């Protein structure tokens, strides 16, 4: 995260980190006792190596009673993504067993009606990702709020040209802005889930060319399949 600043400990319950070899690889929120939603393409890489899920933490390095790493059984990832695209890069991942449920360890509820967030509104995002252009990455959990863009705005030919579909959304990026190792982790609006950051490389902190982010009500028919 660009421009934000740390998390409260444990404020965040639904945040999770997507392991790749016991290494932070990518954000993602739970979403079920036994589901953490995240970015398809942090799989692509997250192939070479073992896979967790590590919930109810605000340091990746120091313990905390909360702190639980839980393996994964199955990784669904959704089935017309493509690794050339940025369409439909969601990815569900079923853990080993159900997640032991607390203050600091819950899901959070995620938007199902499809209507377009108000431009303006602001909404969190939150990650382990780098705080900086040389690459630094924070040992906690930051976070920052940021403005969501109309979509006819994401689209213009100094930004975004067409590259936004009714499925995506977009942030604000002036200076503020999810980045790498923040991929996966949530968009909450009104504390509601409304999207995931979506995955591939791109500059961070440009205000011409906005955060992107992947509409999880566009996908409530696979997310409904893939948990029934």
């Amino acid at each position: 995260i660009l421009g934000g600043r740390e998390a409260e400990a444990h404020a965040r319950p639904y945040m999770a980190s997507v392991q790749l070899n016991g290494a932070h690889l990518c954000g993602g929120v739970l979403v079920a006792e036994q589901w953490v939603l995240s970015a398809a393409h942090c799989l692509e890489d997250a192939a070479d190596g073992k896979v967790q899920v590590l919930l109810g933490a605000h340091s990746l390095s120091q313990p905390e009673p909360s702190k639980r790493l839980y393996d994964v059984l199955r990784a669904v990832p959704h089935p017309d993504s493509q690794p050339d695209t940025i369409d439909h890069d969601l990815l569900l991942l079923q853990l080993s067993e159900k997640a032991t449920l607390g203050p600091a360890v819950r899901p959070l509820p995620w938007q199902r009606v499809d209507r377009d967030v108000a431009p303006g509104t602001l909404c969190d995002v939150a990650g382990w990702g780098i705080v900086n252009h040389a690459g630094r990455r924070p040992d906690s959990l930051q976070h920052v709020l940021l403005p969501v863009l109309d979509r006819a705005t994401c689209n213009r030919r100094t930004h975004h040209d067409g590259a936004i579909t009714e499925r995506l959304m977009c942030a604000e990026s002036n200076r503020r802005d999810s980045c790498k190792g923040d991929s996966g982790g949530p968009l909450v609006c009104g504390g509601v889930l409304e999207g995931v950051v979506t995955s591939g490389s791109r500059v961070c902190g440009n205000r011409k060319k906005p955060g992107i982010y992947t509409r999880v009500a566009s996908y409530a028919a696979w997310i409904d399949s893939v948990l029934a």
